[PDB]
């Protein structure tokens, strides 16, 4: 990795645009005006991006290679790279003050900010916004991902009268369906800040590397079944299949995708007669769960229910709700996003089935069907000082309002009811409001403050 | 990396659950049902995760302790991963046939095909499913990007008369807007295939170390100011900044963010008044790219040609459309995905404006707002011996026949009128349609064929 490759490249020429006589260049992130996001994943770039020595003789000369190509001039500026090399062993003269990771805040507050430590790197801070920007991703995940277990959180709690297994009820099936081996980690771990079901392996390493937990592993996972180890038995010997899979994996439980040819007919002749025997004899903690993969997920679910309920004994749980047997359960792993995830349970609920008889499986929904514009994390410049005197800046589009960007030197403060506020203009500096939240996590190289895995999870504990 | 950790989960449980006596998994890739896609990505992931030495005993064991406490039990094959290290010195013992990268095929066509060489290692075909997969991502991009450059080039060719500097008019702004560094790369390079404009420098690497081209970079940028570079300077100093910025870079094209504060009044009065003597002055190499980043991206780019077309020398081109000055464009950087390029362009055309007047910046839209759903991008595994007998394998979800997968033994061909067909059952092995458009790409550990970025780009080419 060269980190003076790893900028847009319009970077590489703004040295020679700030004013003259610029020695500070301070800038802010925040997720513009889902009402409240989770700060997650900087301890990541922190780590494996900016700490430590990132600039050698080999790297600068690299990077004046490919920009004298890549531009078609010598725009680079090597003479301030060299300077970080020289007076700094290569170690960014940056500080990046933030919010503890795990921190639930509201939109439209800092969230963390970065400024130059030396005068001569007054470039440095914005050549940086690309790496750190990418921050949103890991945010975003772990927003969605946490406001999805509000909606599981309100339905299992009314038809069920509590949460148990909460943390398993939606897992991430997305590893194949993200863009990269990179993000399937991030976006698996920031997943596992809200659950603790996961088949993105890649996410656990990240985990154990960056943040670390108490318990040997963050995410958790059981046997399952996908076509291929259905289908190789071939189209007349599904029942087989079914049969060997169950008595494999006997004593765990285990998750069977039903839908191969018919998920109706594989639910009630093949579970729910043929091979019953062995479903009725599995214990509470090795239930079967029945996979549908297609079809409507609504309409599916539901059908699928109904079967199950004709075949199996159903009982009536004290809030009235209809409760498969205990060695009976179904996962929904097809078509789940935020979306279908609230028309599922609102579905059921009409239906009085009770959310402990279901799971969901999400992979695009959950990892990839995500953009930096669905939270709008923006970072922008709100600070300068030049001639010695420091100056708020900031951007106002005529057009568009929404894009007005923060002025001068931020701080993040409790307020009187206990909910959170941005000062602006250095106002923080002012004794009216308690202590600033954003705290330094990096300096000069290296990283001054970390969080583990467990705290912050706690600090992204739902109020329920 | 460890391909052993490089999985979903469940896939650690599938060698037990394929019937017993199974020799050989055959399985295949497919775009299901943008009516065509451009192939591209698979030799990084042969080259980045599946060639070599890719099993050590370090790897078995830490897969080994990783597995028993995310399955709270003992289901992983150590046997099977301790096999492929002795007899193969960690070599997979696969075989991948794929389509040559660059290549244009239509919609529900085998891409490419995976099977294991040794039959102790029937499991190992879909364990790598996951990682083979994820080159839905380059294909998507490579493919939208394409499409893209369909909807430039018939506006361009139309307005101008032309095609000259249609690989220039969408330029990549994704880098901070993707979900992480290694998706850069891989998304910026899959937009060079058809494109030369890139701001995403984390591309040009992954093209130089995996594919390689003649010129020393497959892309280029020009410089460029942001918000930062211009707000820095105080809200009343917005016309110092832009002296100062297209002072600076007089002899090279300059883009210039117009809209921090209004970018009717930057056009009309600072560029169209104020600074008009820096701009009418400038080298037809060397044009202001007048940059807008907010409103309705339609009407925008319509007010602002308008305002410049009063202020600047306009012709008429011999198509009858109204050009700029050569030493003045603009580029529209700002809510640019292919809905929005196809508004802009006719927008454009219907108030008689050429589009070599302008270009397009995108970032998300082009490298981020994608999904594996896009092209229904699948992996299923249609063949398998078992007591050395094969059998035609496949799905068809009763309430999906979208998600019906192929049967057998496939074979890519050109059908007499040059079209494309997948031959199924092994109905190529019958030369009615002759060679198999698959080629070997990889075997047993070993890149058996690769094609340069040069050779990638004229198969992507449009027939336009
Ligand atoms: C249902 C209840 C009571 O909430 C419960 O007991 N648990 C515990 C068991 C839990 C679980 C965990 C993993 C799986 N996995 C699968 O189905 N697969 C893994 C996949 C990965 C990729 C993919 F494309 C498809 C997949 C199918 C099922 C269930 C649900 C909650
Ligand atoms: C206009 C015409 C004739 O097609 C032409 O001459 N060319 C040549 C010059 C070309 C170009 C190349 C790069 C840039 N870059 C920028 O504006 N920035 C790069 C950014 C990266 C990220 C971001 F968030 C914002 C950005 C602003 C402009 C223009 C357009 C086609």
């Amino acid at each position: 990795f060269n980190i003076l490759l790893a900028t847009d490249s319009y970077k590489v020429t703004h040295y020679k645009q700030y004013p003259p006589n610029t020695s500070k260049v301070y800038s802010y992130f925040e997720c513009r005006e889902y009402e409240e996001t989770v700060f997650y994943g900087l301890q990541y770039i922190l780590n494996k991006y900016l700490k430590g020595k990132v600039v050698t003789k080999e790297k600068i000369q690299e990077a004046k290679d490919v920009y004298k190509e890549h531009f078609q001039d010598d725009v680079f500026n090597e003479k301030g790279w060299n300077y970080i090399l020289e007076k700094y062993d290569g170690h960014l003269p940056i500080e990046i003050k933030a919010v503890p990771e795990g921190f639930v805040i509201p939109r439209g507050n800092v969230l963390f900010t970065v400024e130059n430590t030396d005068p001569e790197c007054y470039w440095l801070t914005n050549w940086i916004e690309t790496i750190l920007v990418q921050s949103w991703y890991p945010i975003t995940v772990a927003t969605n991902s946490r406001e999805q277990k509000k909606i599981l959180a309100k339905y299992l709690l009314e038809t069920s009268g509590n949460l148990d297994g909460l943390e398993y009820k939606l897992h991430d099936f997305g590893y194949r369906g993200v863009s990269s081996q990179e993000t399937a980690g991030i976006g698996a771990s920031a997943h596992l800040v809200n659950f603790k079901g996961t088949d993105t392996v890649a996410g656990l390493a990240l985990i154990k590397k960056y943040y670390g937990t108490k318990d040997p592993v963050p995410g958790y996972s059981v046997p399952a079944a996908e076509h291929s180890t259905i289908t190789a038995w071939g189209k007349d010997h599904e029942k087989d299949a079914f049969e060997h899979i169950v008595t494999q994996f006997s004593s765990v439980p285990v998750s069977v995708v039903s839908d191969s040819y018919d998920i109706y007919n594989a639910c009630e002749k093949i579970w729910g007669e043929d091979l019953r025997h062995l479903i009725v004899s599995r214990s509470t903690q090795a239930p079967l769960i029945i996979r549908p993969d297609s079809g409507n997920p609504l309409d599916t679910v539901l059908k699928v229910l109904e079967i199950l309920g004709k075949k199996f004994p159903v009982t009536e749980n004290s809030k009235g709700y209809k409760l498969l047997p205990p060695y009976l359960r179904v996962i929904q792993g097809d078509g789940v996003d935020i979306n279908t995830l609230q028309e599922i349970v609102e579905g059921m609920k009409q239906k009085m089935w009770s959310i402990e008889n279901i799971a969901f499986g999400s992979g695009g929904g959950l990892l990839q069907k995500l953009t930096r514009d669905l939270l709008n994390c923006s970072f922008k410049c709100s600070y300068v000082v030049t001639n010695g005197l420091g100056i708020n800046v900031f951007k106002d589009p005529v057009a568009d309002p929404n894009k007005r960007s923060k002025k001068g030197r931020l701080s993040l403060h409790r307020t009187p009811a206990g909910n959170f506020v941005t000062l602006e203009e250095g106002k923080g500096d002012l004794e009216e409001y308690g202590q600033d939240l954003l705290h330094t996590v990096f300096k000069n190289g290296k990283v001054t403050k970390s969080y583990s895995f467990d705290e912050i999870r706690k600090n992204a504990q739902l109020n329920i």
